[PDB]
């Protein structure tokens, strides 16, 4: 008789349990006796919001769309602890799309000849004309002074700039009811601001921001995808990519002067996947050439929009194999966004095949992973982290309750993960607390408490592009900035005996 | 490493390659006729695919069932599917298995059927020989009589069908949370019981069942059914064994008439609100009929919303009692276990408790794919996973069924059956509605006839025949399988290659 008795069960039982809580992310992190306490408060706070869904029969707020969870979430001790806690990096985030669209019209829409238009789908757009009104090519463009003043009520005024450009006005997966009708959307928001946020002075300030706000939300190091290109002046003047990465250079060595407490930024070339592979070409070429003299700030390349309905990366292959393929060789890292899909078998998931071939350092999104074994092989025995971004993977369309995203049997098995923002700004999400927080409730266990949160936060240092030197310095300043975060803690939630 | 395009071809078709020989079927040799018909499928399995992605249209397979019942059924590959022998449908609700329409028909058209209207708004029927039922709760009245009062007996039929099936309304909208649609499968139940445990109609039901499924192509069919409480126009009531017998007697009946038929078995179900000491019974009398009615009688399984009743740990004295016998009795289990979004709680940890019962098969497993151990464990051991699509996808674990977390289970070829759990209650076919969702949804645009045909012959292979019964059926299988193939190319025109 193989279970005569309970203590008999449960032993083989427990065992079994407690393999897999060793194999999936943190798994192998002991917590000392301080974390140990925390940890046990959080473990109550999270059985006491699953059983009461459990048992009380009501849906799991922090898996249903962030519209709705959003307010929910953040009166709560979860939530508030995950606030406070530093976050180590967020490696995933496009530069037009990471700071507040509060600023975008507090601040950048005050500025001089700023314009705005009413597009023929009746959304506003603005841009910056230094000669006057821009040319009214399907848009009757005015002066947003003007409009401002004119109003009758600013404050109502802003509140409409606001609400006609965030992608969390109304629920998204209410009012864009389909993957195509969300992206449709989505690429409507950067078509909205697109004109006022490539006037220099503006981007160079909401580059600013970006560092600013991580660093408010206890995130100490960013690497941003940015296009580099076509930042124009009031005189019309297009600046070139090198200059644009030299701006970001200079906002980024003045800022980490300012704050020791923050690790810095760096940069990887993006280019949209609609443009033809010649377009691609001097893009790739043009990334070898900042690669090579601009070392540690500049990362590497990375295609982006939409992936299923755009070109596969192997519809670019030759540009992609292009620098291995020169005498001397050249390494030109690349950070694909790859699977971002629900489909299997076809072009699009398949980009995950051609991302491992062309040595991606990390994976965008890696949705369809899961569906793939032996790429799953690959990414781990490469150490290759999938960029994990919760919120956006449910509100551009790929999964509605989130205890359903693809990237929890990732973890499960200590894929390497990192949980990244994506695009914040656009639903108004936190540089970090949003996503970590989602991917805390629904991406692992009931059981599973600060030692995931612990891992999750190191992997986003150990898995950035920092060389050795930075990368020791900054796992030190964070080791310091968690020590402090487990004390505060400790205090704030009166659990010192 | 790729010089030349023909090396990164290579490379790439390696890896490909690789994960289509690991899935489900992927080990499959075709022959010369099924490679023609294959060649069809997967051109209109990449047709639909490629419509839906470039031009950016919801892929209706994988939308609610509702939507999408309706729109498959025209296509080849659902025709293909329903000519197609299924082999058997081993998950399956004997209350839940024939047509409502039948019901109506049939059922309803008998003498003493009593009608109400219960405090929620729905009908309900049951049979009283011995006058009318007493007016607890509702207020009876004869079906005859309101029938011939209607005034349009076609309306009145319609209704009683679009009262009980769960197919009137989308229940993702109408219902648009787990325990909203749970409250109205419950209350389905609730509208059939009295009818449906009346002995003549139940017996009659159970043979509906058979034909049904025999129409469906499908050959076998395991029954989960509670055998209790079959009851006379006189108020007998009847026992379990004189249930069991019942539905043996049918099947042999059916088998005689239908030589081209393999059969039935039957395991004994319970719901799991009972109190433990009640399941310890239900234990005994498995292990009873288990022991006078050898392959018929299979063993036992615990039914009922698996998230807020009791979880296996909660009666494992009871599962444990025949293993711990003077001699040991291995009682088989059929667990539904993980049919669930919940992760590290008592509910998908029911999985680790079917494991160590050693469950014959497991019922949904929907959260297999969070543990990475046990799915080691189902496939060193060989136990099938009853995978049932569309009710997943309507008692409310997945929305996109391309989300669904079987998928990943077919991709590392975890053994798997499919089957449709209650396809009368929302107006399914047999198999065919579940089979299709499963090869457009589950596996991949590259996935063809060898998916098929390896679920199909799993489906026999990891049934509870023995040895000899399934190399029985198998042959059957093999005559039926050969038929339709070559009926396929003549129907398609595909003779020709
Ligand atoms: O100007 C920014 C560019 O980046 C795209 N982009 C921004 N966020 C994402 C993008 N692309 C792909 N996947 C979804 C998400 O991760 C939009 C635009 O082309
Ligand atoms: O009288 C039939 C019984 O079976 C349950 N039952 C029927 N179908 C299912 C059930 N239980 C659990 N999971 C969903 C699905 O597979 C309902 C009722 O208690
Ligand atoms: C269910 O809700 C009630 C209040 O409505 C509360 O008393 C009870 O604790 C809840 N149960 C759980 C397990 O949260
Ligand atoms: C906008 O930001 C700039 C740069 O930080 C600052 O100088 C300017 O005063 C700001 N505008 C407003 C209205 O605060
Ligand atoms: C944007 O503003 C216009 C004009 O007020 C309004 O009609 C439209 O609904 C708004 N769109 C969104 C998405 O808020
Ligand atoms: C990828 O990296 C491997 C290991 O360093 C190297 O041998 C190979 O040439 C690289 N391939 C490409 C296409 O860059
Ligand atoms: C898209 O639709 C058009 C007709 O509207 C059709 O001709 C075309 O082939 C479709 N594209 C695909 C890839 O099916
Ligand atoms: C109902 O089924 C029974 C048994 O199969 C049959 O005798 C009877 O004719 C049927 N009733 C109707 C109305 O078809
Ligand atoms: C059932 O019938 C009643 C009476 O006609 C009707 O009001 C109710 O909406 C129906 N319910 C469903 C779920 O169809
Ligand atoms: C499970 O099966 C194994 C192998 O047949 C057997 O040794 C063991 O006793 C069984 N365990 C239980 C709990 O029935
Ligand atoms: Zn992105
Ligand atoms: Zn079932």
């Amino acid at each position: 008789v193989r279970f005569p008795t309970m203590d008999e069960y449960t032993n083989a039982r427990e065992e079994l349990i407690g393999s897999e809580q060793y194999l999936r992310v943190g798994g192998s992190i002991n917590l000392n006796n301080k974390e140990k306490k925390l940890n046990q408060f959080i473990l109550r706070e999270k059985r006491a919001i699953i059983e009461n869904s459990r048992l009380n029969k009501t849906q799991y707020i922090p898996a249903v769309s962030f519209f709705l969870s959003k307010s929910q979430m953040e009166s709560t001790p979860i939530f508030k602890i995950i606030k406070d806690m530093p976050k180590g990096a967020a490696l995933h985030l496009h530069d037009t799309a990471s700071a507040r669209i509060d600023w975008i019209v507090s601040n950048a829409t005050y500025r001089d000849h700023v314009y705005m238009c009413m597009d023929q789908d009746n959304f506003v757009r603005l841009t910056v004309s230094g000669t006057g009104p821009p040319a009214n090519s399907g848009c009757e463009w005015k002066l947003v002074e003007t409009e401002r003043a004119n109003s009758g009520d600013i404050a109502a005024f802003d509140h409409w700039l606001k609400s006609n450009i965030s992608l969390l006005t109304t629920d998204p997966l209410v009012t864009y009811p389909s993957l195509d009708k969300v992206w449709g959307r989505f690429d409507k928001h950067f078509s909205q601001l697109r004109g006022i946020i490539y006037h220099t002075p503006i981007r160079r300030d909401y580059y600013r921001q970006i560092l600013e706000e991580f660093r408010s939300d206890n995130v100490q190091y960013v690497e941003v995808r940015s296009s580099l290109s076509g930042y124009y002046d009031l005189d019309g003047t297009v600046h070139d990519p090198e200059y644009g990465l030299q701006l970001y250079k200079a906002v980024t060595e003045e800022f980490v002067r300012t704050y020791p407490d923050f690790s810095g930024a760096k940069i990887i070339k993006s280019t949209a996947r609609v443009k033809p592979n010649t377009d691609i070409f001097n893009d790739v070429k043009l990334s070898m050439d900042l690669y090579k003299r601009y070392p540690g700030f500049f990362l590497g390349f990375d295609l982006v929009a939409q992936e299923d309905p755009n070109t596969s990366l192997l519809g670019y292959i030759d540009s992609l194999l292009y620098p291995s393929r020169q005498n001397p060789p050249v390494s030109l890292p690349y950070y694909f966004h790859a699977g971002e899909t629900n489909w299997q078998g076809t072009e699009v998931d398949y980009n995950l095949v051609d991302a491992l071939l062309l040595n991606a350092t990390r994976i965008g999104h890696g949705f369809a992973l899961i569906k793939h074994p032996r790429v799953i092989e690959l990414v781990k025995s490469r150490g290759v982290a999938v960029e994990v971004n919760p919120v956006s993977n449910q509100l551009l369309g790929l999964v509605k309750d989130l205890r359903n995203h693809a990237a929890a049997p990732l973890l499960a098995q200590n894929v390497p993960v990192v949980i990244s923002s994506d695009d914040p700004g656009v639903w108004e999400a936190l540089p970090m607390s949003h996503d970590m927080y989602v991917a805390f409730m629904d991406l692992v266990g009931e059981d599973a408490g600060l030692d995931v949160l612990k891992q999750l936060v190191w992997n986003s240092i150990q898995y950035s592009s920092m060389n050795a030197t930075e990368k020791k310095t900054a796992l030190k300043l964070l080791q310091a900035k968690w020590n402090n975060f487990i004390n505060d803690s400790l205090i704030k939630w009166k659990l010192t005996n």
